[PDB]
This record gives C-alpha cells, structure tokens and sequence, in this order.
C-alpha cells in the first residue's frame, strides 16, 4: 500500500510518458515536427542500396521520333498501372492485363489496338478509370470497361509536338495537355479546351500546376531557357479569352544559378505529398524548394540530368526519377535530414510500381522494372510507420501496473478499513490522475473497479468520475480554444467519445457539471464552433492531401455522436432550446452530404422511440418553422433533410390537445404562406428555379402529409381520418389550392405545346427513381411539376368528399376543358392515368365521362379537318362552302383529310348516340360534310358518306345490315333546314349514279332511303319531284344506275299525290321506253349481233362503234399477287433495294414476311418509296430526292415476322424502293443479307395510267406518246371495222374462232390503247388548267373566280349514245321500273290509257335476255289484271 504507492509516484512519471506515447497518441506531434523538419531542417545527398521472369516475355515515322527523343527533348515510358482493381499493363495494340498471380517462370486481361502513335500511357491519377494514351500529336482517351476491354474518344490535338498531358490533381475530369510553346487544358465534363496558354520566348520544358492557400490552380512552367514562370489559371488566362502569354518568372539565386540557364533546364515537380518541389537543369544539377501557399516565395532551399521522378501512392517520401543521359532511374528517400538515393544488358526501358498487399496482407511496395530486352526487374518507410500514419505481452511495463493494479484489488478486497480509509484520498487522486491521461484499457478497467469499490456509493463513484473527468476536457480544450491552436484529430475524438459515454450513463449529471458556472452551456457552442472549423479544415483531395489525414476521419459517426449530446444536453434544460435548434440547423443544411444525411437520421433514432419529450418536439417543431424562411436559397436538393425531420417529428402528431391543434395550425399556415398560393404572377413557374424546387419539395412534404392515412381499428364509421389528412385537407380548401393548380396548368400549357453511394433520399423522391436518375433527383422540372399539380388535387377531393360536414369543392367547366385538353396532348402513362382519374372524378358519371372526352375529340377533328382545308382556301361563309382554286389535291392534302375523318369515322362506330349528340351540338357539322365530300377525290368519298349516314340514318338500321328515332328525326328536320335544293340534286347526282364503286352506290342508297323516310311531308314531295326530274337523262349515266331505279320505284309507290302528277310521270317514263325501243330498233349493229346471240355464247356486244366508257370499264378486283411475281428489274445498294416492276399497279396493302431473322441484327423501321415517273434506266431514279414517294413509316419489334403496311388511301407505284429505315444490311453487287430473309405481297389490281407530268419535256414527250397510241389506234380501227365483212359472210351461211377467237382480242388490244390515251388526254388537260391557274394568279385585277362545289366539280376532272349495251340496259332499267309502277290500280289504268301493251308486245318482245323476256311476260300479264 504505503510501499507500492511510494514506488508508483516514481513510476508514474515515466508511466506517462509511455501511456501519452503509446498509441496513435503523440502521432500527430510527431508527424508534424517531422514534417516541419524535412521541409526547414537540411539534409545531404546519401549514395546507398540498403532501400532496395525473364527477357523475352515481352512483345516489339519512327525516324523523326529517333530524332526527337535523341534532342532529349521527348522520351517513351509505355506502361501505366490502374488501381485505386489490379489492373496493369508498339503496333497500334498493347495489352492490358492483371497481375494477380504475381501480387498474391511467371504466371502473368484484354489489349486494346491504339489508333495513334505511343510514346506513353498516363492514367489519371485521382481515378485509375480513364486512361489517356499519349503520342506526339495523336492520343486518346480510353474508359476500359471493368474487365479491361476497350470505350475509346481519340483526342484532337490540332497540331500546328504535344509533350504531355496531366489530369489535374484530384480532378479526375479535369485534363491538360502542353506542347513546346503552348498548353491545352479541357475538362471531360463540358474540343473546346476551356485554357490555353502560350510563351511570348523559348519553348516549354515542365509544365505543372498545383493549389493554392486555399487551393485554387496555378501553373507553372521551366521554359526552355530555364526560366520559371508562374501564372494563376482564371477567368482572364483561360481559354474563354483565348491562350495568354505567360508573365512572371520566379528567381532562384544560387552559385550557379545568359537567356540559357545554365545550358536550360530539365524538368518541373511539385508534390503535394511532401509538399515541396524540385528543381533541375539541363546543366543536371537538382535542387528542392518549398514556397508559400499564396506568395509562392521560396520559403526554404536546398541544392547525369534529370528526369521524371515518380512517387508511388500510398507510399510516401519515394521518388523515382530517371537520368537524361545515362537513362538511369533513381530513386529518392528523403527523411527529414537526408536524401537517400538509391540506383538498381537489360536496358531497362521503364518500370511501375505499387504499394500493394504482399501473401501477408501487408503492404509492400512492388516494382516490375521493364528492360530493353523484354526482361523485367523485381524492386522494392520513415513516414509510413505506424506511429507518424494517423489511425500484457507488450510492456513489461504494462505487466507490472498490472500487478500494482492486482495489489491495489486486494490491499483493499482483504485490506483493513482503517488503511483504506485513511490511504483513500491520496489513492483516489492517484487513481483519477491515472485515469486522466490516455493509457491502456486495462488500465483503464481496473482503475475503474478499484475506484467504484472505493465510493462506497457507486452513484457517487459515477458522479465524482463525471465531475473530474468533465472537468479536465473542458479545461484542455478551453486552453486549446484562447490559444487558438487547432484541434489535433484524436483530441476532438477523444473528447466526444469521453463527453458521448458519459451523456448516454448519466445525462442529467452531464446537464448539471457541463452546465454548471465554474450565455447558457459555452462549451456545447464552441464544440460546435470547433467541428464546423475542423471539418473546414478536411483535406480537400485525400489523394493530394499531404502527408497527414487532415480532417475528420469517421466524419458521419463523429456527427452523429455529437447530435446524441447536443440533443441530450437539450433535454434536460430546456432553456437552451432556441439555441440548440439553429445550431442543428446550420448542420441539416450543410453543403457536404455527409454532415446532412448523417445528421438527419441521427436526430431520427433520437427523437424515437414522456411529456416532455413531446413537449421537446412541440417546441423543436416551432422553433425550425421559424427558420424555415433561411432556405429561401437552399437548393431543392439540399433541402429534403429538412422536411424529412419535420415529417419524423410529426409522427405521433395527436392535435387533440388544443395546444396540439394550435401546433398543426401554425405548422399549416406557415407551409402554405412558404407556398404562396397567391402569387397571380405564376408565369415565372415555367423556368427552373431555385425557390422553385424548394417549392416543389415543400409541395411534396405537403402531399406525404394529406396522402398520410391513420388507420383506425375495425368500427365502419368514416371518421377514423388522419387528423393531419383532415387538416391539410381544410387547409388547402382555405388557401384555394383548386385555382392555384389550374392557373399553374395553363402555365404549363406553354411548355407542354413547345416539348414537341445513393442517399437514400426517402421518402419525398423515391429510392427507384434515385437509382434510375442519380444526376439530379431535382432535374425533371416540368413532368414532377406537372405530376404534383395533379395528384395534389385528387386526394383533396378524396378528403373533401369524405368529410360529412364540408360542403363539395367546385371548379368550373374549364376544369373539364384543360384537363381534357391535357389528356388529347400526349403524354406517359402516369400522366395519362392521373389525368384520367382526375376528369372521372370531377365529372361524376363514366357515361358523362366518354361523352365529354368524346366531344372533345370531335371539336378537335372538325376544327383541324376546316383549318386543313381553309390552307387550301376552301371557306364556309355562314353555311356556304366556296372554294377559288378548283384543282386536284395531292397527296398531302388528302392524308391530312383521311387520317382526321378516319379517328371522326372510329369514334362514331364505336357508338352512335354520341356522334347524334355532337352533330346536335353544333349545327355546321352537315353541310359542310357533304359538301367536302362533293369537291374531295372519290377515294375519299366512302369515309364521308359512312359519317353522313351514322349520322341520319342511324345505328340501328347500319348495325341492322325512341331515343335514336326522335334525333334522328330532329337531324333530319335540321338537314333540311341548312339543305339547299340544288345541293341536293348534285348529291344524287354525283353518289347514286356517276360512282363506279358498288359499296360507294349501297352506301348512297341506304343515305337516300333514310333521309326521305323521314323528312317533312312537303319535303318528302320536293325529293320525289326532284329524283324524277333527274330520271329524263338516265340514258347517259346508264347501265350503273340500278340503285336509283329501285329508289324511284320506291318513292312512287309509297308516296300518294295529285294524279296530275302522277300522268305527268307516266307521259315522261312512256316517252322514254319508247324512245328507247326505238333506238334499239334502227341500229345498224342489231343484225349482226341479233343473229349471232342465238348461235354461240354471247358474252358482250363487241359491236360499239364509239366505245360507251361506261360499259367499258368493269370493277377488276384487287388481287393478292407477290411483290416477286411482277418485278421485271431488281438492284441493290448499301442499304436500299430499287425494283421497277412490270407496270403501273394501284397497291392497298403490302406484307412483309420474315424468313430466318437474325438476332445479331435486325431491322425496326424501313421507309418504302413509290415512284408513278416514267424511268427505263435503273440506275437514273436511284437518286432518292427525285425518285421517291415517302408512304408509310413502318417500325415493328425486333423478331417480328408478318408487317402488313396499308397506305391510308392505296397509292399508284411503278418503281419501288424499299429501304430499311432503322434497325434494332443488304450486299453492294447481289444483296445477299445473311441477316435473313424477306418477300412481300400486296393487295393491288393493274391500274392504267402513265407518267405524272411536270416540265415541257414531259409536254413534248407526253404529246408524241398520245400520238404514237393515236397511231396504234388507228391501225386497230382500220382493222376491227375490216372484220365486219367476214363477219357478215360467216353470217351468210368456225365463227367462235373467227370472232370469239379475233374479235375478243381486238376489242382487248382496242381498250387498252383507248383506256390509256384517255387517261392521258387527262395529264395534259391537269397540267394545262394548273399553269392557267398558276399564271393567272399573278394577274391582280384578276381576281381568280371562286367556283361554287358544283362549279368546282364541273370543273375539275357516260355510256356512249351509240352504245348497243347501253340500250339494252336502259331497256332492262325500265322495264323494271314499269313492272313496278303498274302496282297502284288507277297506275295500272294508267298506263293502261298510254297503250304501252303495243309497244310492248311489239318492239321488245323477244329482246332481251332469258330473264328479261320472262319479266316482260310477267309484266304483260300483269297489266291487263
């Protein structure tokens, strides 16, 4: 006892001394006086060794290089080694390979064939990632891919020789690359080099850049002349300006030290490792400076040639440099007193090195030394010990506290009262003295079980242990805070682990003692004070950092350490509150994410888990709002740590307390006034802003607030809500969030027109989002904007609705119009499907939900089919639809047309009360419809009349091949109000008889048949009146017209009237037949025909003189015939296939079958091209511009197999060129693709017609082709009338050959020429009437008429008299309808009175065929009834 403390008050003072000593404890001491002796201290050059597979493993205007490099002026050092991986590693190829067998007879990844000249290859030195492979004046910038294999960006140079380029130091996306007079600078972030630099004299030798006091770049260059230069890369020195000549010229003065210093120097290096930099000559002689950080004066000095010294990383004090001369690498060592040097038929070339892990997990230094014979070289501590790097078997000295520590236990466990007693003052000193100072665990252990055994109260063991201790940390680092010394590292560690340990044992004693006056609590403020500098003292770049780990080491844990104190500290008084809470503020919103993240789930699991830690939480939720203005310029990004704090203190937000609504209230007003809801200048919202974002993130926070459902337990009643839901939903119905939202969407209506480790950031922006948009989780403005102003409104209806007492919200109908407006603009799926939601919602019912949407569709279609239409100056006045030019439209104006009215057509087939409730809604849907359709081409006609007739007709009677009926009704009443009379007669006209389709004339029949079903009485006699006027020139249009026969028939018998009309129709109709009849009767081709009909199968009367066009031109129906079995050439490019094909085809549909496709490769999209141009020569129409007719752009899924391309209205081609348009590979000479395989087809019958029109040219050469078919004609008249004789002398007395075998293919060869040369006589007549018009345009007094449609239809682009068929078919058309009129019993009088049974029985009684014979019986004995 007496004894082993008289022996211990000796010891402990060198006990001390070993406990301060050991550990990292004493490091930084030591590390900083070393280095302030290496860089003051001097030191002497020392000539040593002790520091430190076979040849032919290796592989390989070369004359200029030899040149060059003998100048010394540029060398080769070929290797480069990328770790931070194991990666490592002549003709345009090396190979990068791992070295790992070596680092855990050789055992020794990719290559990569470099496209320039290599002299070296330098990877950048914060990232080992990027490697720039280094020439004269061609290099590249690689990004290896993990395993080594070759991305590559060859680096423009620009060369007016480039010595080399550095990534500057820690900026891993910075680079430089300097020449003999000039140097380059570019960052990889933004060809553009953003510095350039260059020499007024002599040429650049070394350049290198480096920080200054606070870091900023500066560069610094040995010029030639050996003249040092400095300048600090800027705004004005950079390249923005343009390259600068250099100024300053730092001055060394030394013995040795004429515009050539000392025979010019050799190099330039400034490590930041040590801290220095070296200097050195061409003379050879080195020297080693170190300069201020912002005067760069050259604070202290000391003194083969010389070149590229290297220090590996991670290795420190080591420098590699190599001779000029005598090529000799050396190495460097220099401790703080000397500078070891060191050198080591294998002409080594150049070496590598890293300070890796050896089979011991330590880590050693390997050097692979590269030779001239391919061989290699195996090489390999002052600062790298322990005890100078940052962080009982051991001292014997430690076994023997220990034994004291043993001693002490039991002088007490066994040892009298009396003797404890009186030695417990003094050994209680002892022992807090001992425990004072930093020393072992153990010590520390049992000096902690002696001491609690000596406080007879462990409390007071506790107690006095958190006074003493508390005490002697406040007082060092208050010695430490006068005097303004930094905080060593360890100390700041130290004394934040000791403070942390003892708040988490005792905090409210930690109150009490850091509390207590030996403002309020000094020590927590200036702790603060202290880390804030600290970590302002972090070294910048690790990498670049000196010889020390300056800054924090565990930063997040030291933070989150500290928040457990300071919120500790806080608690338990709580009149230091509206401090603490700025404090932790300035920490949630510091720039580094490491203080922010770190924090913010620091201050969570605190305040997680009695009163007054919802009190803390209250007042903690007051104080922060106050504050919430400062983050008027946060950035949206380094704000979300805010609002996720206020969320986890409103996590048991009850409000239930008045108090507690209070709190809810001030939260809500003061969110909503951060949000402005009454700007009225929200333009503004459009651009990317800062308050911007900030707003969208508070607008989130809001939304994780109203989206926030408190579930309750199992009772039905509907008012288990989230009281924060409730009062985020009152709120925002208080602030007028509806108008806010709706003036915010037609802001963005602009926008929408003109678009055509991760922290785990959760929950405002989600953690997927995160990963798939790491740039900025703050970057895509407009769409989250967009999505917010949506989805905030939804859920506040979903309140609003459900709370019994308030009354609904109302937005106006202009809701349902911008929102619709917003769906019909595209847009993704999550836009699509909110806005979706949205309309639903407001507008109540689904049925009123298609039939707004629907409207909207139809009002959009009408107005762009009328725009599109007015661009080609057709105008309705008030109903009257005028047009001036009455050309043809292209092709252009017609798919605009047919794409619009085709989606118009869809919608109202998928039901029709709505395309009824849209045409009632405007009343300028029919006429013009109809008359579109009477001035459009006639492809298009079967689209508008399928409208027409859904409209009036109706879906019942068109499905069929009260409420309907009565619109119906209503339309139709309306139709005949906007209706004029001789409209009318033109639609019939135009779509009951002159149409050659057959579903065009069905169509029209069933339009015909429902409107007069149904119109007025009197109106109903105006169309019978009409149709039967137009009966009397149903000769011309002739045989095609069954369908107004049947109508006529129709009309007549249903409709009773005056029976002076009815005789005047009887006269009109008798008068006809007979008139008819006798044409018939007198026609000079009726013997010949009349004779042979009898003899052998008469198929047509080949026997027309002038042939009747209407008989002339049957219905060919389209035909499914391979796109192979017509080609007549084929040809191949690149990338395109030219086929001209046998002749002129009107193509529908085209399919594209896929044989054996290719995985590797495969085409998305291709673009097919038609060509209707006159073209002998394959090789002419290949040029694209010219020869091709874009017709649909078709991109399917890889592997697709069956394309099916139907061009909206099908499209007249002879040369086709299909070229596949975009892939997901056709031969130059065959076109062999051993990608796969394709055919095609199509949907086509032969269409005749010639070569469009477009130059004089085409006039002179379209003139004599009509003539030369002029000339064919003639020759076919000459000889088809000669047949006539022999046609007669066969008829005297075989013929089936004579004529079936001639006849039949004359009139053939007859047709074609005539069917050709009409066509024709049309191109030039359109070429001719379009100059007219063009060159009358200019005529200004010449106001270009404006045709009416009727007008216009005459004036835009019949069986003939004489035609024996056409006769025959009028006959058959009237005798149909005569059979029929005779039905009404006074008509049967009627007709009885003309005496028709005469003209009957006599002129046609056995005309006609079989059938019409019979009928004519029928008919006879019908009328005498």
């Amino acid at each position: 006892a007496p004894l082993v403390l008289d022996m211990l008050n000796f010891l402990m003072d060198a006990i001390q001394t070993n406990f301060q000593q050991a550990s990292a404890v004493g490091s930084s001491s030591r590390a900083q006086q070393a280095l302030s002796e290496l860089h003051t201290v001097e030191k002497a050059v020392e000539m040593t060794d002790q520091l430190m597979s076979q040849e032919g493993a290796f592989e390989n205007q070369g004359q200029t290089i030899r040149q060059l490099i003998s100048a010394h002026v540029l060398r080769r050092v070929a290797m480069c080694v990328l770790s931070s991986r194991q990666h490592l590693a002549e003709k345009g190829k090396i190979t990068v390979l791992q070295l790992s067998a070596l680092l855990k007879k050789l055992t020794l990844l990719a290559s990569a064939p470099v496209p320039f000249t290599v002299l070296s290859l330098t990877g950048n030195p914060c990232k080992e990632d990027y490697l720039a492979v280094c020439g004269l004046k061609d290099c590249h910038v690689l990004t290896f891919s993990s395993s080594g294999s070759v991305d590559h960006l060859v680096l423009h140079p620009q060369l007016a020789f480039i010595i080399k380029a550095v990534w500057l130091p820690g900026s891993q996306t910075e680079l430089a690359i300097v020449t003999a007079d000039f140097v380059k600078i570019y960052d990889l972030c933004v060809l553009s080099p953003t510095f350039y630099f260059l020499l007024p004299s002599s040429k650049i030798r070394d350049v290198t850049f480096l920080f200054n006091e606070e870091g900023k770049n500066i560069i610094v260059i040995m010029s030639s002349a050996g003249y040092i230069y400095t300048q600090l890369m800027e705004e004005a020195s950079s390249a923005q300006q343009g390259p600068f000549y250099v100024t300053n010229v730092l001055e060394i003065n030394h013995e040795d030290l004429n515009s050539q210093v000392a025979g010019g120097g050799v190099s330039v290096y400034y490590s930041h490792v040590l801290q220095m930099l070296f200097f050195s000559y061409c003379q050879g002689k080195s020297f080693a400076a170190t300069i201020s950080r912002t005067t760069l004066e050259v604070l202290q000095l000391f003194p083969p040639a010389l070149c590229q010294w290297s220090e590996v990383m991670n290795h420190p004090g080591l420098v590699c440099c190599v001779q000029q001369t005598t090529g000799v690498p050396l190495v460097v060592m220099v401790k703080p007193d000397t500078f070891l040097i060191q050198e080591i038929k294998a002409k080594i070339q150049d070496m590598v090195a890293i300070r890796h892990t050896a089979c011991n997990e330590q880590q050693r230094t390997t050097m692979i030394l590269l030779c001239e014979d391919g061989s290699l070289r195996i090489y390999m501590s002052y600062w790298l010990q322990p005890s100078l790097q940052p962080s009982t078997s051991g001292t014997v000295l430690e076994r023997l506290v220990v034994s004291s520590l043993e001693a002490l236990e039991s002088c007490f466990a066994v040892g009298p009262i009396i003797e404890k007693e009186r030695n417990k003052n003094a050994a209680q000193e002892l022992a807090t003295l001992l425990l004072s100072l930093p020393a072992p665990a153990s010590v520390q252990q049992q000096s902690k079980s002696l001491l609690a055994s000596l406080h007879t109260s462990r409390s007071a063991y506790h107690s006095h242990k958190d006074q003493a201790l508390l005490s002697k940390a406040v007082q060092c680092l208050n010695t430490s805070s006068k005097e303004g010394k930094d905080l060593d590292p360890e100390v700041f560690q130290r004394l934040v682990i000791t403070a942390r340990s003892i708040a988490i044992m005792r905090p409210n004693n930690l109150v009490h003692f850091t509390e207590s006056k030996l403002d309020c609590c000094s020590f927590i403020t200036q702790l603060v004070n202290h880390f804030w500098k600290l970590h302002a003292s972090k070294p910048k770049n690790a990498f670049l950092a000196p010889a020390c780990l300056p800054g924090l080491t565990h930063i997040e844990a030291t933070v989150n350490a500290l928040v457990d104190i300071i919120h500790g500290y806080c608690t338990c008084e709580l009149d230091c509150i509206n401090t603490a809470s700025k404090i932790y503020m300035q920490m949630l919103l510091c720039p580094d994410p490491a203080v922010s993240f770190s924090c913010k789930q620091a201050l969570i699991r605190v305040l997680r888990p009695s009163n007054r830690l919802h009190m803390v939480r209250l007042m903690l939720l007051e104080r922060l709002l106050q504050t919430l203005p400062q983050l008027r310029n946060v950035g949206g990004v380094r704000a979300i740590p805010y609002m996720q704090v206020i969320l986890m203190l409103t996590t048991d937000l009850d409000g239930e307390d008045e108090k507690d609504k209070g709190a809810l209230d001030n939260l809500l007003s003061q969110l909503i006034a951060e949000l402005g809801m009454d700007k009225k200048d929200v333009s503004k919202k459009n651009e990317r802003s800062a308050l911007n974002e900030v707003h969208l993130v508070v607008m989130r926070l809001l939304s994780v607030f109203m989206s926030r459902t408190k579930s309750g337990s199992k009772s039905s009643i509907c008012e288990s809500s989230s009281l924060i839901s409730s009062a985020t939903a009152a709120a925002l119905l208080s602030s007028g969030a509806v108008d806010y939202c709706l003036h915010v969407l037609k802001s963005l209506l602009e926008y929408w027109k003109s678009q055509q480790s991760p922290p785990d950031m959760s929950p405002f922006f989600l953690r997927q989002y995160v990963k798939g948009h790491a740039a900025d989780v703050f970057e895509a403005y407009t769409q989250l904007l967009t999505e917010m102003v949506l989805r905030l409104p939804y859920q506040i209806k979903k309140i609003t609705d459900t709370n019994s007492r308030i009354p609904p919200p109302v937005f106006d109908h202009s809701w349902f119009y911008f929102l619709s407006e917003y769906l019909m603009i595209q847009q993704t799926p999550f836009v699509r499907r909110q806005v979706r939601k949205l309309l639903l919602f407001i507008c109540g019912s689904k049925e009123k939900y298609r039939q707004l949407r629907d409207l909207h569709t139809l009002d959009s279609h009408v107005r762009g089919i009328k725009k599109l239409l007015e661009e080609q100056g057709i105008f309705l006045r008030a109903s009257v639809v005028t047009a001036s030019s009455g050309s043809a439209l292209q092709y252009d104006t017609l798919i605009s047309l047919m794409e619009h009215l085709k989606a118009c057509a869809e919608i109202a087939a998928q039901r029709t009360i709505n395309w009824q409730k849209f045409c009632i809604k405007d009343d300028s849907v029919l006429y013009f419809l109809l008359q579109v359709s009477f001035l459009v081409d006639e492809g298009v006609s079967p689209v508008l009349l399928q409208l027409l007739s859904c409209a009036l007709c109706g879906s019942k009677v068109l499905a069929a091949l009260s409420q309907e009926d009565q619109l119906c009704t209503a339309l139709v009443n309306q139709l005949n109000k906007f209706a004029d009379k001789e409209t009318l007669i033109q639609f019939l006209r135009c779509f009951l008889l002159e149409s050659n389709s057959s579903s065009v004339r069905w169509q029209a029949h069933c339009l015909t048949l429902h409107i007069y079903r149904n119109s007025s009485k009197s109106q109903q006699e105006l169309l019978l009146d009409l149709m039967w006027s137009i009966w009397p020139e149903l000769p011309a249009y002739g045989r095609k017209a069954a369908q107004f026969v049947d109508l006529l028939g129709y009309f007549s018998l249903k409709t009773p009237q005056t029976e002076k009309k009815l005789k005047e129709y009887s006269q009109k109709a008798v008068e006809i037949l007979r008139t008819q009849n006798h044409i018939l009767t007198n026609h000079p081709n009726s013997n010949i025909y009349n004779t042979l009909s009898g003899l052998v199968e008469f198929d047509g009367y080949y026997l027309e003189s002038d042939p009747c066009l209407v008989c002339n031109n049957p219905e060919v129906p389209f035909c499914y015939i391979k796109l192979s079995s017509i080609k007549v050439d084929t040809r191949y490019t690149t990338t395109q296939q030219v086929v001209k094909l046998i002749g002129s085809h009107t193509i529908s549909k085209v399919t594209v079958k896929i044989g054996d496709l290719k995985r590797t490769k495969m085409v998305r999209t291709i673009n097919l091209y038609y060509n209707n141009r006159t073209v002998q020569a394959i090789v002419e129409l290949k040029n694209k511009p010219a020869r091709w007719h874009k017709a649909k752009k078709v991109q399917l899924t890889p592997g697709q197999t069956e394309v099916k391309i139907d061009l909206p209205l099908p499209i007249v081609a002879s040369n086709l060129m299909i070229e596949f348009a975009d892939f997901y590979f056709l031969c130059n000479a065959c076109g062999f693709c051993k990608y796969a395989r394709f055919d095609f087809m199509l949907y086509a019958k032969p269409c005749c017609a010639v070569d469009p029109i477009e130059n004089e040219e085409d006039r002179k050469k379209a003139v004599s082709n009509i003539n030369t078919l002029l000339d064919k004609a003639d020759r076919v008249y000459h000889q088809l009338m000669g047949h006539r004789p022999q046609l007669e002398n066969l008829l005297c007395k075989q013929l089936a050959q004579e004529y079936c075998g001639d006849c039949k293919n004359s009139f053939d060869e007859l047709s074609k020429i005539i069917q050709k040369v009409f066509a024709s006589r049309k191109e030039l007549l359109e070429y001719d009437l379009q100059q007219r018009e063009a060159a009358t345009k200019s005529s200004r007094t010449s106001v270009q008429p404006t045709f009416t449609a009727s007008q216009y239809r005459a004036l835009s682009v019949t069986s003939s008299t004489k035609c024996y068929g056409c006769a025959s078919a009028v006959t058959e058309h009237c005798i149909t309808l005569l059979r029929a009129l005779a039905t009404n019993p006074a008509l049967r009088h009627i007709l009885v009175s003309q005496g028709l049974i005469r003209e009957l029985f006599d002129y046609n009684l056995r005309r006609g065929a079989a059938a019409m014979r019979e009928e004519v019986r029928q008919l006879m004995c019908l009328l005498t009834r």
